[PDB]
């Protein structure tokens, strides 16, 4: 009944609703439905590693840390429910994010020196912590 752009447009609204004001201590049953959304062989739609998380990726390739903090909050609230990702996607996507925000931080350092964001490292703790989740899922020995 629907297309790829449909669920690409309507997934983060549902995810902010389940993130922000839902008590996240009763998500024991969500890892069945959410995995059938997010596993390739569970739902027989032609799923991909780019179109599935592309709405996050459009904010990773040059949008600032104001929206990236809540983006990594969705990745955090998503990983706490056993969401299995391939590792090279996370490594490449986090590398693109850190070089984009490093270029933006160099742009901020030249905003006080045009003639000649910073609390996001507190969110980078959670970025590192999240990385440990996929090690806790995939690389267990």
């Amino acid at each position: 009944v629907i297309n790829q752009s449909v669920w690409e447009c309507i997934m983060p609204e549902w995810l902010e609703a389940i993130r922000t004001e839902v008590p996240d201590n009763q998500l024991k049953e969500f890892r069945e439905v959410l995995s059938k959304m997010f596993d390739i062989e569970l739902c027989p739609l032609p799923f991909s590693m780019e179109e599935m998380f592309g709405f996050i990726s459009c904010r990773f390739t040059g949008y600032p840390s104001s929206v990236q903090e809540q983006a990594l909050l969705w990745l955090h609230v998503l990983s706490e429910l056993d969401i299995m990702v391939p590792l090279q996607l996370l490594i490449s996507m986090f590398s693109d994010g850190v070089n984009s925000v490093k270029e933006l931080a160099n742009q901020r350092k030249s905003r006080v020196s045009e003639l000649a964001d910073e609390m996001n490292l507190n969110c980078f703790i959670l970025m590192f912590d999240l990385l440990l989740k996929q090690m806790e899922l995939q690389d267990d020995g």
